[PDB]
């Protein structure tokens, strides 16, 4: 191709881009009466393709060992 | 690419520069009635890309040892 | 780039200032009758980005030893 | 950048530097009857940056030994 | 900066200025019958930045010795 004036690039590179980063959403919360933890939540969520979903998975560790 | 006068960037570099640094939100709060601490919270969030996340699971203690 | 008469910056780069000093809001009330603590409330918040919610989370001491 | 004959400077600076001083807004109330101290109120909030809220913090005991 | 004819500062510059001397706000009331003190009040109020809250805090004695 040639050289031009302009940075702008295509959508399937931004869809790309973001999916060889990664996204990772964590989050918890307890409620606790008298000293006993009455109540708690945990949840996470990733979102990879899969050269990046498994850098997560083999250092949290879900792949064989 | 060419040189320019102003310095404005694009949409998903904000984004990528976003997740790269990653943001947590950390509260607490306890009450108390005579002495006993009858009722209590604590939350947390974190976001980021995969590479930073693991930043935070590493000097917290969410990876194999 | 070039160099401008003004000094103004971007909103990106406002936010990503305000997240690496990070904010602290901390506060406690008592109420006592008699003597005796008969109510008492404690909170804390903290916002950061991560390289600097792990310099609190060090000197509080919540990362493993 | 350019030297100018006005001083004046942008928000998010006057937000830093109201941060990295802090504010302490502190009271106590007593109410005596007989010379028994039936009813009694005692209050603190603490604003800052990270760093600065470790100054207090350190200088209080809130951090490990 | 250039110098001027005239003295006048910026807000932020006032309140910086205020909290730094801090105020204090301090009162007590006594009814007393026959001889007995069968009613007191007694309030204090303290406002600063950190570094001058410290200055009272350490000659009142609320910092660990």
């Amino acid at each position: 191709s040639i050289q031009k004036s302009t940075n702008s690039s295509s959508l399937a590179e931004v869809i790309d881009r973001i999916l060889d980063k990664g996204i990772v959403i964590d989050a918890f919360a307890r409620v606790s009466v008298v000293g006993i933890e009455i109540l708690t939540i945990e949840a996470r969520v990733v979102i990879a393709s899969v050269d990046t979903w498994l850098r997560y998975a083999e250092a949290v560790g879900l792949l064989r060992d």
